[PDB]
């Protein structure tokens, strides 16, 4: 008999599925992935909910502090947001040590502004836990009680747990293929050589974004195949595909990006206003998605700022990945790829260094005043974008790295990323010790 409580309120949906208030408890009759088959205690209802908005009674999970599967860099960006101030807290599972918790506060200090500082939480194996050895506590609600009173060799005095957000409702459960009938496209974003794109709603009651597929250009059969295993690249930085309509044209759906491309999105006027260890930070975000792609041996193909969306919440995701494969723009493109057609890892490598600078000159075209072909005449050569006048000689660096002629030369993106979630941080400096 296992007993869940809600973290969230839910609203029910779909047809077979709960609705149910933040706190209600609930019985587990079925674990079937991201719905599960459910009892509410509270209505006595049984239905599907989703297994992400609850969790095991009094449990760490249940806790308004604790924020499980959370890096210390997603920890960072989560305590910068707005909404948060001094004290602003959590306890966290721990990156670089597996079983063990780690604790994150907001700080400030008049040189680097605010920032989120980082303390070990070491488990007594017996067993308590303590941050520092002359302090011990029986549990963590303890601890951070303790630390509420004063910081006590802290940064800061804890004051009130991260702000969080609800995560999103999971997709309907067996509906990767749809019928064209359950959509409705409202609004045209954008439309292109290939095809366009769509606000939509699927349903009549989950907002969605539809990429219509020219029939042409290309196979069906080839994409297909393909997009069996686009929808097994889940991660954070990579745009959620939802569902595909198998019937040519080809429809695909995915989650609805509210901010648009990367490239729109830095030549706005919000944009503009980004400082650059913000657009730093959206560079760090798209080199963990290619992070991702890099670990599971896939490519992208066509890395640019045009490709990269952005939500509400200023958060980057890659997009059109592995579309290329089954199907401008040669100033984004490696030597080798252009000259001999081989794409690789390392080319895309390429592409991020391109797309770097695109990032900080605001959404600046690639070589300003030059040509195709122009541009191609100047590789040979060994011609490179200079220096803007508001780029790190350090991040200058990254992209120099990135633009080796010889392709083995050229830096993995599990480098890179690591570079630049760090690149304001001296690695001594990552947690904090206190004795
Ligand atoms: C100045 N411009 C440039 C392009 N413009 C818009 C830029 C953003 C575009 N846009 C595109 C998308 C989008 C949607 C689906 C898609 O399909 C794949 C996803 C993963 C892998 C393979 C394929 C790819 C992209 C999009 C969005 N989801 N949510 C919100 N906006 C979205 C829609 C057009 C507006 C005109
Ligand atoms: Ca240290
Ligand atoms: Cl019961």
């Amino acid at each position: 008999r296992i007993i869940v409580v809600a973290l969230y309120d839910y609203e029910a949906i779909h047809h077979e599925d709960l609705s149910f208030q933040k706190g209600d408890q609930m019985v587990v009759l079925e674990e079937s992935g991201e719905w599960w088959k459910a009892r509410s205690l509270a209505t006595r209802k049984e239905g599907y909910i989703p297994s992400n908005y609850v969790a095991r009674v009094d449990s760490l999970e249940t806790e308004e502090w604790f924020f499980k599967g959370i890096s210390r860099k997603d920890a960072e960006r989560q305590l910068l947001a707005p909404g948060n101030m001094l004290g602003s807290f959590m306890i966290r599972d721990s990156e670089t040590t597996k079983g063990s918790y780690s604790l994150s506060v907001r700080d400030y200090d008049p040189r680097q502004g605010d920032t989120v500082k980082h303390y070990k939480i070491r488990t007594l194996d017996n067993g308590g836990f303590y941050i520092s050895p002359r302090s011990t506590f029986s549990t963590l609600q303890e601890l951070v009680d303790h630390y509420k009173k004063g910081n006590d060799g802290l940064c800061q005095k804890l004051s009130v747990p991260c702000m969080s957000s609800k995560p999103q409702k999971p997709w309907e459960k067996d509906a990767w293929e749809i019928p064209r009938e359950s959509l409705k496209l409202e609004k045209k974003l954008g439309a292109g050589q290939f095809g366009e794109v769509w606000m939509a709603t699927y349903n009549k009651h989950t907002k969605v974004a539809v990429k219509t597929m020219k029939p042409g250009s290309m196979s069906v059969e080839a994409f297909l195949a393909e997009a069996n295993v686009m929808k097994t690249l889940q991660h954070d930085k990579l745009v959620k595909l939802h569902a595909v309509v198998t019937k040519e044209p080809i429809y695909i759906i995915t989650e609805f990006m509210a901010k648009g491309s990367l490239l729109d999105f830095l030549k706005s006027d919000e944009g503009s206003k980004q400082p650059l260890p913000k657009l730093i930070d959206f560079s760090a975000q798209i080199a963990e998605g290619m992070a991702f792609i890099e670990q599971r041996n896939y490519i992208h193909r066509d890395l640019r700022a045009a490709n990269i969306l952005v939500s509400a919440s200023l958060v980057c995701k890659i997009a059109d990945f592995g579309l290329a494969r089954v199907i401008f723009p040669i100033k984004w493109t490696a030597p080798e790829a252009i000259n001999f057609g081989s794409f690789t890892i390392k080319s895309d490598v390429w592409s991020f260094g391109i797309l770097l600078m695109e990032i900080v000159t605001y959404g600046r075209i690639p070589y300003p005043g030059m040509s195709n072909p122009e541009v191609i005449r100047a590789l040979e050569r060994g011609y490179r974008m200079p220096r803007p006048e508001n780029c790190p000689e350090e991040l200058y660096n990254i992209m120099m790295r990135c633009w080796k002629n010889r392709p083995e030369e050229r830096p993995t993106f599990e480098y890179i990323q690591s570079v630049l979630d760090d690149f304001y941080t001296a690695t001594e400096s990552q947690y904090e010790e206190i004795p």
